[PDB]
């Protein structure tokens, strides 16, 4: 990912906000020289992605984690709201299409996490926190977590590098920007809300 | 990505349908040994992902494409609709959360595409095809495409391997499945439509 300066975050806190708000990430490493990726929930420990640690889990039956010891460089991609920008919306000619999106990429050293129960329970808490109502696990559910635990592999990534981009049409003139924002308001409220929040 | 058999596509055509319907992909390769990923629109040439060719573009100012010659193994990830499944929705105890999603991963050899104008114009056609109304480029827009062309790098991937997963709660009993489907109907119609289409 190349971060074009015109799409840099306006505030440094935006990157960790995106990460916390979009935890279903892509965990990428090399296996036999080819990138392989697993879709998995990953949470952040730390006030920032830089200097932070990421914690996730996958199925033990997914062999991806077995390659971590010999190929430990990982990339984790967090993808926020996104949407195609058609020239139909611009209503200007000549025009070129684009795609709007926000993302945070973090790279670092992966290690298997022995404290898998703590990782999955903290993942529950982080993914339920923005919900209304939120689910909290009963003792019976926690007992079931202990029965499920042999089938899970948890992991930690100490973040070495990080980048973020908020490609949200903010380089447009006010007239076309309003057209883009209003078209997403109806078709993609998550992206429209991200645009609004990235202006307040 | 490990494809759990219970989440395999019901029909072989579903993978290419997902790819065509979700062209904003993640293009991943190794650069200095670490995975790096660019978010870019990628289209499919062929009736299937297997035996197919993928075609995309990125900015010339994005240095990712410069690593293609020495590290040519690429992974392209197409991500369809997705959404968190909270135990709140199940209304059963004990429970464990999950995430529902569909994705197609394709790996192969990348090569730079000399026919960049054709790649970007076919990308316009593919991304406008499902829209109503669709935008077609006027001669003035095509003239502008020619002025923009020096700033773009196009590329091709001959697909060597492919996998797809449709993790859409279809392993649940009818009662919980209806609860999941109805909760997404209101909060995530794209995912609910994908679930429905993956049942017809
Ligand atoms: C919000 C919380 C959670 C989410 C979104 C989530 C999501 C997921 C996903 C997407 C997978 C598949 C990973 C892969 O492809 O390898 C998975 C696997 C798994 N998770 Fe979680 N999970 C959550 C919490 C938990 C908890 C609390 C436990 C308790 C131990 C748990 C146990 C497991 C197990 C056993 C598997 C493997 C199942 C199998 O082999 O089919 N997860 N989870
Ligand atoms: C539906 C069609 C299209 C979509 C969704 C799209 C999307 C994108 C995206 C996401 C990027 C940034 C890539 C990166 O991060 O490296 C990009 C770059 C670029 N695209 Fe496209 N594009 C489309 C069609 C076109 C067409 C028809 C042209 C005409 C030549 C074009 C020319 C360019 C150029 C010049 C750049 C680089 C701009 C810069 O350096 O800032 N694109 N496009």
């Amino acid at each position: 990912m190349h971060v074009f300066p015109r799409y840099a975050a306006a505030r440094p806190e935006q990157a960790a906000e995106l990460v916390r708000s979009n935890p279903f990430a892509l965990v990428v490493s090399a296996v036999d020289g080819v990138p392989v990726a697993t879709h998995a929930p990953v949470i952040l420990e730390g006030d920032a992605v830089e200097g932070g640690t990421l914690l996730g889990h996958m199925a033990r039956a997914n062999p991806h984690w077995r390659s971590f010891a010999s190929s430990p460089d990982v990339l984790v991609v967090f993808s926020g709201p996104h949407g195609y920008v058609s020239p139909t919306v611009y209503a200007t000619d000549p025009a070129v299409p684009t795609w709007d999106y926000a993302a945070v990429h973090a790279t670092g050293r992966v290690e298997l996490a022995e404290d898998a129960l703590d990782v999955v329970e903290r993942t529950v808490a982080a993914l339920e926190a923005p919900r209304d109502p939120a689910w909290t696990p009963t003792p019976a559910s926690r007992e079931r977590f202990r029965a499920l635990l042999p089938g899970v592999v948890a992991f930690r990534v100490r973040v070495r590098t990080e980048q973020s981009m908020f490609k949200l049409s903010q380089d447009l003139d006010a007239e076309r920007y309003a057209r883009v924002r209003e078209a997403f308001a109806a078709d993609n409220p998550g992206l429209a809300d991200l645009m609004d929040r990235s202006l307040e």
